[PDB]
C-alpha cells in the first residue's frame, strides 16, 4: 500500500556493475560504474574518462561476482567507452529508452558506485536537456538531474521510472567535488549509436554535413532578421559536401534535425556527430523567413580519433583508424621522437594482420593483443610492398 | 558521508531493530550484555569463495570456532560459511556480527550454514562474552579508571579493571569490588546506581564488597 | 677462486653423489630430510695426532658423542677418529660432515673407526635432527616469519618457530601450527604445498591445526 520504487529497481539494479581500473602513463587506481548492455556477449558501457589508459580491468557484479573485462572501443570526444566482459555467465541486460521522448519534468533514478561504497541509487528530476559547453571540443547533449551524483559514478545508469536507461551518468557542476544538485548524463541515444558502431568496428567512423555554423542567439538574429531565438546558424558550406549538394546556402539557419527541433548548434553537432557515415538524414531549415526542407546523406571526413596509444597502451606516435571496408588498420599520421615510429612506424602503413591472425578493423587488431602476445608481429602494407614489424 | 562537513546525497542511519533492542535492554539495565558465538569470521569475497570451492559471493565466513563457544557446541565448524540469520539471508560478516552483537544473552536463534557446498541448519544459544563496555568514566563523568558492568542478576555493579595513574583507583577502587549499594539505597544494576548519581548530592558513599567484607568508598 | 671475477685456473663443483642424494629427497618431499650422528668433532692434523699418539695425520676427531645419539648406542667414543666411512677412506671431517648431511635419517651406514691405535668397525643408523632449514620465505616467497618443515610421514608442514615483527606471524603465523591443506587441496609436504602455490591463487586459505583444533589462515 505504500509507493517505491523498490520493484522496479529488483528488475534493474543486476543491469549496474562496478569497474576498478588499473594504469598508468606512474601508476593509478581508478573506480567507476558501468552498464550491461548485451548481456550474451557481456558488453558493458561507461565513460571513456574512467577506463582511460587502463592496464587492467575489473567489473564487478550487484551479486558479488568479479570478472575481467578487455575494452572493445573508446570515443574521447563524447566520453563514452565499450568494453566486454570475459566470460559472461548469466548476466541481465538493461533495455534502453528512447531519450527523445525525455521531458524536464520527468523522474529519474541514478544507479551506480559513489566513492566505490557499492550499487548505490539515489533519485530526483529531469532539470533540462540539451545541455553543453562543460568541454566545448566534445559533442555534448548532456541531459541534466537533481539525483545526486557523485565521484564513482560516471559510467553508471540514469533511467526512468520504468527502469529503461535515459542516459550514463558522467560529470557534475561541483566546486569542493561534492554533489550540490547539478548532474549530467550522457542522453541515451547517443549511447545507442556510438556504441554499436564500436561493436563492429573499434571505433566510430564519423560523418559531416560540412557546414560552419554557430549559436543562433537573439543579437544575431536580429542582424540577419530571423523570426527565430535559437538555431544553429549556418556560417558557411563547404564545397563538394553533402550540405553543398544538399542546397544549403550560408546565412541558413537549421531548426529541426528529423523532425525533430533543434535545441542549438552543439545539440545538432551531437547529434549527427554520433550517426554512421551514410545515414540518411532530413534537415528543417530557414532561409529569408521561409520554412525549407533538405535531405541529406552523412559523408565522410577528417575526424581526429584511435591514437596508436588506444591500442597499444603507451606507444606513442601515429594516429590509427580503419580503411574503407574490412580492409585493415590505416597509421594516419606519424610524429617524430613518437616510439611508435621508432619501431619503424610510418605514416600511409596498411595493418593487414598481425601474429598469422587477420586484421579487418581495429576491434580484429584489439582482440590479437588482449591474448596479450610477448611479441607481437605486425604484418603491414607500404607501397606495394608488404612487410613486419615486430615489438615487444 | 561529506567532504567539507556538507551534505552530497550519501547519509546513514542505524537500522530501527538495532535501535529496539539495543535501548530496550539500556531500559532494564543500564547497560548492554552482549553475547557472543565464539566464531572469527571475514567477508566472504568471490576469490576467497574460489580458494573455497563455494557457491556464493557473499557472506559470513567462519575462520575458526572457539572451544566451548555456542558455535563449538552447535556443530559449527572452521571453513563454513553463513549465509542467513533467523531465515533473514546474510548480507556479510558485518552485518552478522551487528545483528547479534545487538542480541541479548541467552538469545536462541538460528544459523544458515554453507559447509562442503551443502545446506545446514543449525540451533544456537546466545552466550556470555568479554565485552569491553561502560568505563568508570561513563558513570561518573570524568572519574577515569577501572571499567565496570552489571553482575549475574541484579547482583550489583562489578568494577572489571583498575588502571593505575586513573582516579578512580586514587579513591581506593580496586578490580574485583562489588558496588552493592550508594548513599543508602540498593544498586542492582548500573541504571540504579546512575539513578542515585541523578540525585547529584556532595558526597557519595559507596558500598562494596571486597572479598568477604563490606567496605566503604567515599568521593565528593 | 678469483679475485677480480675473472677465472685463474681454480673451479669447484659439487661431487655428484651429493646431488643424486639431495635432489632424489626434494623430488619426494621438498626438502631434504637431514640425518645426525650425533658427534662433535675437528679435523685431525698432524699437531693434534701427536697431542693424542695416533698414527694418521687425517680424518675425523671425535671431540665427543651426544647422549641417545646414533654415535652413541653404536659404542663411539670420545677421542676417536673417523678414518673411513662405508669402505671409503675419509678425507677429513667436512667430508664425513658433507657425507652423511646428505643421506637421508634411516639410512644404515658403516664406520672405520680408530680408538688407541686399534681398528674398530662400528653399524650405524642415521637419526631424526634440529636441522635448520626451509623458511617461510623460501614457500612464500617474501614472507619473512617462522621456519618450516615436513612433519613425520606425509603428515603436512608443520611451522618450526615464528619470530615477531616477521609478516608471517604477523598473518596469524603461529610456532606448532600443521598446515594440512590450502585452498581445498591436501598438503602431505612441502612439495604439494608449493604446488598450490604455482598456480598463484589471489588468496590462500591455510588449514592448519593449532591444538586440537582446525583453522583457516588467509592471504593475498
Amino acid at each position: 500500500q505504500m509507493p517505491s520504487l523498490a520493484p522496479m529497481l529488483e528488475k534493474v539494479m543486476p543491469s549496474v556493475v562496478s569497474i576498478n581500473v588499473e594504469g598508468s602513463t606512474q601508476k593509478f587506481m581508478a573506480l567507476g560504474s558501468g552498464v550491461i548492455i548485451d548481456a550474451d556477449k557481456g558488453y558493458v558501457v561507461t565513460n571513456n574518462h574512467v577506463v582511460d589508459n587502463a592496464t587492467v580491468i575489473k567489473v564487478q557484479l550487484s551479486d558479488g561476482r568479479k570478472f575481467d573485462a578487455k575494452m572493445v572501443g573508446k570515443d574521447p570526444r563524447s566520453d563514452i567507452a565499450l568494453i566486454q566482459i570475459q566470460n559472461p555467465k548469466n548476466l541481465t541486460a538493461i533495455k534502453m529508452a528512447d531519450s527523445d521522448a525525455l521531458r524536464v519534468g520527468d523522474y529519474t533514478v541514478a544507479i551506480g558506485n559513489p566513492f566505490g561504497l557499492g550499487e548505490t541509487v539515489t533519485s530526483g528530476i529531469v532539470s533540462a536537456l540539451g545541455r553543453s559547453g562543460l568541454n566545448a571540443e566534445n559533442y555534448e547533449n548532456f541531459i541534466q538531474t537533481d539525483a545526486a551524483i557523485n565521484r564513482g559514478n560516471a559510467g553508471g545508469a540514469l533511467v526512468n521510472l520504468n527502469g529503461e536507461l535515459i542516459g550514463i551518468n558522467t560529470a557534475i557542476l561541483a566546486p569542493d567535488g561534492g554533489n550540490i544538485g547539478i548532474g549530467f548524463a550522457i542522453p541515451s541515444n547517443m549511447v545507442k549509436n556510438l556504441t554499436s558502431q564500436m561493436v563492429e568496428y573499434g571505433q566510430v567512423k564519423r560523418g559531416e554535413l560540412g557546414i560552419m555554423g554557430t549559436e543562433l542567439n537573439s543579437e544575431l538574429a536580429k542582424a540577419m532578421k530571423v523570426d527565430a531565438q535559437r538555431g544553429a546558424f549556418v556560417s558557411q558550406v563547404l564545397p563538394n559536401s553533402s550540405a553543398a549538394k544538399a542546397g544549403i546556402k550560408a546565412g541558413d539557419v537549421i531548426t529541426s534535425l528529423n523532425g525533430k527541433p533543434i535545441s542549438s548548434f552543439a545539440a545538432l553537432r551531437a547529434q549527427v556527430g554520433t550517426m554512421p557515415v551514410g545515414s540518411k538524414l532530413t534537415l528543417g531549415l530557414l532561409r529569408d523567413g521561409k520554412q525549407v526542407n533538405v535531405n541529406l546523406e552523412l559523408q565522410q571526413s577528417s575526424q581526429n580519433q584511435v591514437d596508436s596509444s588506444s591500442i597499444f597502451n603507451g606507444i606513442e606516435g601515429a594516429e590509427m583508424s580503419n580503411k574503407g571496408k574490412d580492409q585493415g588498420v590505416v597509421v594516419n599520421n606519424v610524429k617524430t621522437g613518437t616510439p611508435a615510429a621508432q619501431i619503424g612506424l610510418k605514416k600511409g602503413d596498411v595493418i593487414i594482420g598481425a601474429n598469422q591472425q587477420a586484421v579487418k578493423n581495429i576491434a580484429e587488431l584489439r582482440k590479437v593483443l588482449d591474448s596479450k602476445p610477448s611479441v607481437l608481429a605486425l604484418n603491414i602494407q607500404r607501397g606495394d610492398s608488404t612487410i613486419y614489424l615486430l615489438m615487444q
